């Protein structure tokens, strides 16, 4: 800029200065790998190599690692990288974004860092938008890395696990942002370690940032899986429980215990034919849905816990006495209270897993992304992925066109007119794409166009490939491109044969997209390095934008003052007041996201414990330790609760908590008064911990030393899996549901955080005590397989804006 | 913790740990400084000095830096540091909160890494909530910090400038959040650079931070000033404007110039006896409000522009069409414009500068503070100044005794109730401390104290030192306390003769505070390191915290089941009940903060480039540069309007343009058709600077060489100053009306940040267009002196949480 104002442009200038000067101290080694031989060039990828083991870093290697790429290329492609280029790469290297206008060859800087940190062998995920350009790009910059040596994998949804694994084994992978996420995704849902398919996020290459970051960032994504029509379950679960009324089935007023077990409780349940006692088939399965029903009568009480609606079932706030606005109970109790209350039962898809783009590529040790358009939202790649934009250079002068904006009082005006130009482009040589926003645009201008007698093709994205061939001819002579929301994104339009004369491309807007960004997307397509191009938009009184900016003010006074007259105008001021429109709908947006990020933060919290355990318990050669860690902290809880705060000493009531260890985590008389008495609750806990080690150990030695390191891995995933599962599809649920009913004063996502805190720290407490219950009480009958909790097939798909 | 839920905690663990071991390691070398002499280990900080210069870093210092520090206070305290402290050190040493319990030494602890940081001689700012501890603490500190030979400052709000600069001159300097906070702002309206007291940002140690950080940063610092009953100038102005109404009195359709310059305007002008035409005194001042008024009227149209009220004038928001909220016209038109209707101008204070603490102690090269209580808000520590907080062990093993919050069904029964308590520990020697959160609660108590012929002491924040005095004893056998809001925080309390049999403490909370933290912080004033002590909560159904919890249901409970009987109670779940209240309260706090703080970034990131600007000026040796830079964009502006979008080239309207600049830049003919005719925007740029810089030349060899760089700067000042208060004063006045009639759908702060950065815009192109205005026309007459734009006294202080 000029004057004062220059002072905001600092930080990148400053950082701009390095890449042009280092871009240069390239150029100079030009004559080191110039006259070469092409294996002695391959030879440099393995010296890098050694000299990174060594102890170098990508950061001193660079130079000479982009000068072998640049040597590399030419050679390869005949393309040798521009100075340009070279700032991008190395932009890249250091972590940001590389605001390269659309044409100056994103795709062959990408391969620059793309190769200096693959060297490491730790992995390079390159990704783009569409499986096309994905398997395009990897095609032709693969030979690159190729001859450089260094493998290189395509992940694709059509491919096996063992196709993905391999395509993730490669030095370096291309693939869809939506192929990776989901990919992570069903990666942390699987059982034996072996059949993950992804390797460690190290580093990441975002072509069209922009895209992927921010567009395709307004939702989520989802796993889902149904129920198996389960309902007849819990129907004869609630049924049979109301029966063995008696103290020959438990109760805890303390702990709220629904304790089966007794033989009233266990023959009389066995009665129902349940394989007569199969502990480990059973007890996991089946005597799930007993142990809830059971507690649906003994400890939830219709309104005093919950109510009973024609909406279903409702959980009371306690102590403020409140309709708890979304939230069900943990590991389908809440089915189980329906059935004692005979409300309908609902069995929708549970959304078995999910994260947001944002959170997921942050997931990475690095992140870098390129695109044209970015310096628009610099606020938020600094902000959430903490990624600076540079906007680079063109390595020949801009000489394109760009056209004010004209306006219209009609859509049939407006539409009209855009015809006509380019009827007088047709007919002169002029090639012409014109770009709409959706699908009735581009093919309303269609009849405009066969009407007036001038030939067309229209992209309508569909097998990215089909266009992208029409659309690379789009620059020649009677070139009529019409292009719905960029069509041919990625592939290049080149100024035909003596169209070069014939003035240039000459883009058309049809209207202007919601974001400046997109809208001057479509402007970037002309003026490809140096080019020639026009750029015009179109705009009427009667467009979405502008019935949106409540410009009904303003389309009177043009009324009022015999404007539609005149009809096509330029002003200035009008333009300006699109460009807040548009950064006003772009403001609603990424508040959308902003808002989108914060609930799932409380997610990935929750998820940083989550998979780090089960991650660990697939990792189990030393598995018992943790398993007894997980014992001994549900016993402590029972401990505590029959001493709290310091109520009377050995006047706690050290008779129930007795009778309890002994029956829950014990089997009958073996812990009783004397045993426990005169003791602290911390004394309590080691001296039963340890009887419960004499009974562990007991097991190892009894039904096998190492059948038993699996049983572990088995009942701890079945727990885990089965708990974790529910919770999210309730935290799912919750995220949507707090927003009714809510005069709380407090912002909703306050009260998600608490909440969700909360449901986790019971699921907790719930999977500790579930893995104690079994490891100490279950019993062994046949296979020891680790067995999956999904039900049927699942569903991997992002929603809709909504 | 005990189960899975261990791993949130990893982030933590792994760090404590590093701290640990080091801790240890400095414990090796105890030896290595413990026999030496007090001379040999002064030279130690020679050594290290040099080390440094040599090129270590201050982590590698660090071990040997913390094991002289150890033994430089046994020597001079007499306290040689524990492993725990040298923990917190190190901790603070790595930019992060030390959550050190209440008496673990938070104090002592400072003194390493301060000692390790200031070596570098660069500056360390050590800081707490009042100027008795302040004092207190260099007092006591600064002993072993001087003893290891280095400079130690203590600034306080009653010290000259002189007496400031050199307490900021030392090594290290102690003072109060707001002192540090006001005096980077009082030094940012400096004229000269050699008034500045404030020497570069490095590290800040932030003693309590929760309270700084937190507490005192729900409202910002301002500095106002108001205006000296000027009206008088306004009224004359409209008055004289509307006169001379003839185009030998110049306009602008295209830059709505209101040109004076004409004879007509100027002697017609002089007429009103400017002391005749002195431009320097006059212009600056005078051809100010003159300038405005013209605009006013020519430029200005009543119900086109703006509108009349009763509310006086506002603004209509061009295109939409609206009353804008609150919004008022630069430098003072608005006023003009109200004379011209004859509405009544208003004077207040104008905010002359503001900054918030947390973009204030952000401007730190390093941060770090220390604390008891912290991790209730590690959410916000580590999201705002990026420090994690970290709970580093005692000691010595705490045992107090924290007891149950007590529950009462009124406030008189609570009250009455705290005064037994009190009674009992006083007839038996137990020292008590009582907590109340107000004035009144702690003078109720006295009477009802006084009344049962209980001796007791009341603290209600006052000359600290007053209450520390009173406080440090309030650990004796007849101790009996009360205390509003902690009074005497920070001073701790030794168990008395004899009173370690006694029990210990025993405080008592009145009620809870809005903050665990804060309710907590009273909790920690008994079992200062092993201590022994009891803590008692109090809280009643009709306690403010209760009745805006929306807990009358829950009232009615204990009503209808006859609860108020049996009294004193204890609900687990009541007393969660209320640390929901609490984090509810916190959380909309968090908002609260979260909030002012977005839109002072909108306003540092403007200061930024002020302030950088500003200094730029002040260092100004070289100036001219800039002024020509800036009157070079100021004469861009006009050149691309005379030839706005390609509007076909030699047909602009090149006779507008050539007698403007002719007139505003130049002083009539000079500049003509002929002189730029055929030729593109920027060609004609490059030809008219050159005759500005035939012109500038020219004055330096007229009117005196080295006294225009003083005139260049002084004009740059005073334009800069006018220009930057007022823009303030009115983004201060945006940031609290747009709040009023915004249907708009967006964030007020979307709106803030578009419509602030527009003004931005704004002033620097008024700015720009002043100085080369004055630089190139106005006329030098007796002393250019830099003088100062803020009128008559002004006022730095913090407003209420309003
Ligand atoms: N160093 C180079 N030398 C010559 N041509 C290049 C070079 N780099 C890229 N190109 C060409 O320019 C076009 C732009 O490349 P592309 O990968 O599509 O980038 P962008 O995303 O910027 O349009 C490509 O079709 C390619 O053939
Ligand atoms: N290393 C030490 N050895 C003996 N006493 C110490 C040591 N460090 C601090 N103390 C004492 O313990 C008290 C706590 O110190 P203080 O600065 O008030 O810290 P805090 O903020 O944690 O209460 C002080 O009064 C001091 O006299
Ligand atoms: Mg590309
Ligand atoms: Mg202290």
């Amino acid at each position: 800029m000029l004057g004062i104002l220059n002072k905001m442009f600092d930080p990148t200038k400053r950082t701009l200065n390095r890449y042009e000067k280092i871009a240069n101290d390239i150029d100079a080694i030009r004559g080191d790998y110039e006259n070469l031989s092409d294996d002695a060039l391959k030879h440099k990828t393995i010296e890098f190599k050694e000299r990174l083991e060594k102890g170098a870093t990508t950061d001193d290697l660079l130079v000479e690692a982009f000068a072998v790429v640049r040597e590399a290329s030419r050679r390869v492609t005949g393309m040798f990288p521009f100075k340009v280029q070279l700032m991008g790469g190395v932009a890249l290297h250091d972590g940001n974004i590389a605001e390269m206008k659309t044409g100056e060859g994103k795709t062959l800087t990408s391969t620059l860092p793309v190769y200096l940190n693959a060297l490491t062998g730790k992995g390079v995920h390159v990704v783009t938008v569409n499986e096309y350009l994905a398997s395009r790009d990897a095609e032709q910059m693969g030979k690159i890395f190729e001859f450089l040596g260094l493998t290189v994998g395509l992940n694709l949804n059509s491919m096996s696990k063992d196709e993905k694994r391999e395509a993730y084994a490669a030095d370096i992978t291309y693939s869809t942002n939506n192929e990776l996420g989901f990919d992570y995704l069903r990666d942390n849902m699987v059982l034996y370690k072996e059949q993950m398919v992804q390797r460690p996020l190290h580093f990441a290459v975002i072509d069209e940032v922009d895209s992927i970051l921010i567009d395709e960032a307004r939702t989520p994504l989802i796993i889902s899986g149904q129920a198996a029509k389960s309902t007849k379950l819990y129907v004869q679960a609630n049924a049979f429980v109301r029966t063995l009324k008696a103290e020959k089935d438990y109760t805890y007023d303390i702990k709220t215990k629904a304790v089966q077990l007794t033989e009233e409780g266990m023959t009389k349940a066995e009665k129902a034919f349940g394989i007569d006692n199969l502990f480990d088939v059973k007890h996991v399965a089946l005597n799930h849905h007993i142990n809830q029903a059971l507690k649906a009568h003994v400890a939830m009480q219709k309104d005093v816990d919950y109510v009973v609606e024609d909406g279903q079932v409702v959980i009371v706030d306690s102590f403020t006495g409140r309709l708890m606005k979304g939230r069900r109970y943990s590991e389908g109790l809440h089915q189980a209270i329906e059935a004692k209350e005979g409300l309908e039962i609902q069995n929708e898809s549970m959304t078995l897993a999910t994260i947001t783009f944002q959170n997921y590529f942050r997931m990475y040790e690095k992140l870098a992304g390129m695109t044209g358009t970015a310096k628009t939202e610099e606020e938020e790649f600094r902000n959430i992925y903490n990624m600076q934009v540079v906007t680079i250079p063109t390595n020949r002068p801009v000489v394109r066109d760009d056209r004010p904006d004209l306006i219209y009082r009609t859509m049939e005006g407006k539409f009209k007119a855009v015809a006509e130009d380019v009827a007088q482009r047709y007919m002169t040589g002029q090639p012409v794409l014109v770009g709409t926003v959706a699908v009735e645009t581009s093919e309303l201008i269609s009849k405009l166009l066969k009407n007036k007698g001038i030939p067309h093709q229209v992209l309508n994205a569909k097998n990215h490939e089909r266009e992208a061939q029409i659309i690379e001819e789009a620059g020649q002579k009677g070139a009529v491109t019409i292009a719905t929301n960029m069509a041919g994104r990625g592939t290049d339009i080149k100024l035909g044969e003596g169209v070069k004369e014939l003035g240039g491309l000459a883009v058309v807007g049809t209207e202007r997209h919601e974001s400046r960004r997109i809208d001057n997307q479509l402007r970037g397509r002309s003026g490809r390095q140096g080019d020639p191009g026009i750029t015009q938009f179109y705009l009427s009184m009667e467009d979405e934008l502008m019935r949106r900016f409540g410009a009904e003010r303003t389309m009177a006074m043009l009324d009022r003052f015999g404007m539609d007259d005149s009809t096509p105008i330029q002003s200035k001021m009008v333009s300006r007041a699109v460009e807040s429109s548009q950064k006003r709908v772009e403001g609603n947006n990424f508040d959308s996201r902003k808002q989108l990020l914060q609930y799932d933060d409380v997610l990935r919290q929750q998820r940083e414990v989550i998979y780090k355990q089960r991650f660990e318990v697939i990792d189990s050669e030393n598995l018992r330790e943790i398993v007894e860690n997980m014992i001994k902290s549900s016993l402590e809880r029972a401990i505590a609760a029959y001493t709290p705060r310091e109520e009377l000493p050995e006047e706690w009531k050290l008779d129930g908590l007795v009778d309890l260890i002994n029956t829950t985590y014990l089997d009958e008389g073996a812990l009783e008064k004397s045993d426990i008495f005169g003791k602290e609750p911390d004394e309590m806990l080691e001296l039963i911990m340890d009887r419960i080690i004499t009974k562990y150990n007991e097991k190892e030695e009894q039904f096998g030393k190492e059948q038993m390191r699996e049983f572990e891995k088995v009942i701890v995933l079945r727990a885990v899996d089965s708990k974790w599962m529910d919770h999210i599809d309730a935290m799912d649920q919750l995220r949507q549901g707090i927003h009714l009913r809510a005069y709380a004063q407090t912002n909703p996502l306050r009260e998600y955080q608490m909440e969700g805190f909360a449901m986790f720290e019971h699921m907790i407490e719930s999977i500790e005590d579930e893995v104690a219950k079994f490891v100490m009480k279950a019993e062994i009958e046949n296979n020891l397989e680790r067995e999956e909790v999904v039900q049927g097939q699942t569903t991997a798909h992002q929603p809709q804006e909504g």
